[PDB]
């Protein structure tokens, strides 16, 4: 439909992409890739992503993978529709770079820690597996250090990259949606600017659509 | 009043108990425990099982947990109805002990491997998590060694504990139902007596009822 | 007669040895040399194809799995020595209560106790340093299990009711090892658990295998 | 002017250095003394609150994260020196293809490469199942790259871009280890490695 | 009070000492140190070795620890009895140095690898533990490199340090005794001079005495 | 062709050999082996040491490797000049054995811990890495235990092996020289006899020559 997302609706990375599409009011098809049958590890999925992970993506003839490459593509290709996901002046190179810092930070500092915490507290427990409280304590200490940085940043700017909501903020949303269903929620709540930021970005309609 | 199972219909350990109840043609209520909401790790479920695992069980005033304690209770308490889940001569101590060996083998050698395989290949998939191929390969190698023993055992006896279907066999059923939906199925099909045994125990009406 | 094929230091072998001594039975302990891999060779594999001690014989009856063997002992020799079943052994409900305990020992206690023994006792023989993070993690798990036992022992003298049973007996060999480690504090800080440990480990059948 | 706050041996610092040399830019490398924890104290923390090298300045613009800095260089100084973007840099589809490769370097290659390089350099020089596990992972990655380089000269298309550049410093270190065989075993990967590591900007930081 | 060894008859390091004593036809008393009870980490053992490792050793008033310091002591103190464990001309400094290279090699290159392999393949099994096949493959690759050097060396010389059996060879015996009971044996058997050397040093009466 | 050391002047193991040569006032050539370029893992270095570690060594026709085999060779071959590195009565077998204990202790208890602490705190920097404070704390706890033993030993004797400076002491010098440049220095200064011993052995002219 121009646009197809090959993913899984529960996947943090698939949700990143979905949220960006909804922000742009785009029409698309979500094709739910059957992980139980190893569809991700077979042709033709492997021709969309030779690493065999979700999501992959198509916009007409253009074939992409890696969620953050896809969201950037959406933000540029559909720049003049829906929510602007770039900086207000998107051609300003120095402002772009400031947003790029935040995108890197999300990827390196936030996402791995948030992903472990979600797995330990949500995914495991639903089986009968016992959440490893030492992993949870270690990862929460890391996440608290990250969120202390975010708190200081959000004292100076409304959103992470400046005055407006961008890809930097968007990329956090799916992991945060999951963590708000765990006791790790307290880390967000106890930091007042972080708490306001979380409340704002998770109440967006595009965010609620994928939840 | 009457028999109640506190569990989840998809849970392997809950199904173990359900299958034994249906083999005895017993009426009961399945009281749903919502694992996705962590109900198994909250009161009042914790007052039925302080370890927070489904199932728990009630038969009038008798309160139980641990699926295999529950199935044994069923087999003894309702010995003279429905399918005999004990040995043909249930008062024969030496024959009981042989079945007990099989129960122990299921619990120690089969179940922890089968559970890991189901979790890796089925349960992870449902939440958009990627199966750890090294865990799968390691656990299939272990399962193949266990099934080689079963093959040798089933060359001598129709079922694991002797000439008749017993708890020893029943305890395997739910894990095997799940593994038949994965590529681990080949481990059962490539061993001819194991294959016949699987076909027989999974086609029983009580087995099909929980599936 | 009765033979146990095992090793006298083995937790699982000791379970069976304790049960035999509780019944005042005669038997032979046929040593299986684990350090030489004798458990992974014929003829031991023909007694237990999974290559774990103990295996067992009572005349023509051949068994393996320690907890199947102890149950067999408790039933076969029910009217002699210590009763290892509930006082009324034909009471099905009471049997089920003991069975819960036996399942809990096997699933919740034993794997944790076995890690803690390995980290704190057996690593040291071999020149390995105990991983203090494993020990802290496993002690947190054991404490949770022992909290359940404490609550249980506030209501009942032993785990399954008023009398010593297989539920208690199955714990003895792991506990004997853990008492030689700082994990002892977990037992001593819980008063009913502490009493229960003192009682079960001072039994003559327990002291025999130590 | 341009300043890099970092350490000359740091893989992430070298990424930035290479991009600067590719643009023929003048800059100052201000050494951050990792051994003394300078990266975890003020004033470095006011340049990067996460306490990692490198940080960066171009006049009043203050940055951190190596891959944000190299992108900035590639755009701000686009028309000078080597083009580090695609030939047609305003082509959105082609940019996206390069972006995929940049994500792949960061998520699939770098974590494996860096650990392997570090394990074996220190096994080799200082005597300190990680290498086998990581080489198996790297081989899988390089199998994908081999297939990709059968179709295209460089990872993102017909020209050298940031996608390729980001790999250089980790590859420099791995070429000093037995892991080198993984590159030499795969003919297109081998030619690609030989080309990117022989560039004058790459040799400058080595 | 003559010679005493404070140790354990299964301990590799204890056996090193035992073999050297038997080679010299010395009488002694093996005083058992109960490792399972932590006797090696208590007084009075700690007054014999403050590092709490077996063996410790006494020869009249002389108190020693560290197996390789002990074997050298035995080799020198009892030089003119039994097997010569030094070079034929024991005052030849350059020949001594060649033996000393070998002793260092055994300690640094062979022993740590051989020990890991023994632990993974023999001792883990005693507890319920599964052998880590990745550690075994990594360590065998290391051991194969070491044994390639030994093969080259044994092409030129009958034993590792020259024409005669010395401490260099003796120090390897106990670890080799254990490894011959594992699949690592193939490393020795596939290298013909190494294989002959193993056969010769393990079949010595002093070696068989401790086995 | 005289004495040659094949090594690197910064290397702890090379320095051990250099210090011994300087204690004996020997002339020699240090032939540079470029570790940064992997010269130690190529021919012709491998034909001096097939394990690929510095240093290797030559004294005329005699070819050696392993720093502690070399220092022993120097101590014996040149026993008759410069500093005596053996015990005062070098033919006393018991006294030799006591020194041998200390050499084994330096190699097994001290060196691996001291080498790790130097790597974490000094040499990580060279590759742009950050020091892991948890490794430093763990290794300092180990080193403190070792130095407590040394403190007790040095209450009884002036040096580790008795009244006089020997190989036992010398082997520690290069690791100590590096650790004195780090916060780990406090472990040595906290322990009064250890502190004196460090001050004495590091102020020796042969020690100062290799810095
Ligand atoms: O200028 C287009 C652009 C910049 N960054 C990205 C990333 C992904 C697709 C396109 C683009
Ligand atoms: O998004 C831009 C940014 C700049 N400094 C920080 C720090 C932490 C998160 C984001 C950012
Ligand atoms: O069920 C009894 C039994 C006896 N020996 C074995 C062996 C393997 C599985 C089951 C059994
Ligand atoms: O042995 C009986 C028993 C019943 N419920 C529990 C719970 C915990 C340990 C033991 C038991
Ligand atoms: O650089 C772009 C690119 C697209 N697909 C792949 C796959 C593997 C490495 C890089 C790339
Ligand atoms: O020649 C005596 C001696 C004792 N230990 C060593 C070590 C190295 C060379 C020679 C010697
Ligand atoms: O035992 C002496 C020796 C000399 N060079 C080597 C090398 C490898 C093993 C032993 C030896
Ligand atoms: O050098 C001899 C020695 C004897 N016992 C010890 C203990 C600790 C270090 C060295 C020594």
């Amino acid at each position: 439909a121009g646009i197809k997302v090959f993913g899984h609706p529960a996947s943090i990375a698939t949700r990143r992409v979905l949220i960006a599409l909804h922000e742009k009011n785009l029409d698309f098809e979500l094709v739910h890739v059957e992980l139980k049958d190893g569809e991700h590890k077979k042709e033709p999925f492997l021709s969309r992503n030779p690493f065999g992970q979700v999501p992959a993506f198509e916009d007409g003839d253009l074939k992409l993978f890696e969620s953050r490459a896809i969201t950037q593509y959406i933000a540029h290709r559909y720049e003049n529709q829906g929510t602007n996901l770039l900086q207000t002046d998107s051609k300003n190179i120095s402002q772009y770079a400031i947003m790029a810092i935040g995108m890197q930070v999300e990827d390196h500092q936030f996402d791995p820690v948030a992903s472990k915490l979600a797995f330990e507290q949500i995914f495991k427990s639903i089986y009968g597996l016992t959440t490893d409280e030492a992993v949870v304590a270690e990862e929460e200490a890391k996440l608290a250090k990250v969120l202390d940085v975010y708190e200081a940043r959000l004292k100076e700017f409304k959103y992470l990259a400046g005055e407006t909501f961008t890809l930097t903020d968007l990329h956090h949303i799916p992991a945060i949606q999951y963590l708000l269903g765990t006791p790790t929620k307290k880390l967000f709540t106890e930091r007042p600017r972080v708490n306001e930021w979380v409340a704002e970005i998770t109440k967006r309609p595009a965010s609620e659509k994928v939840q």
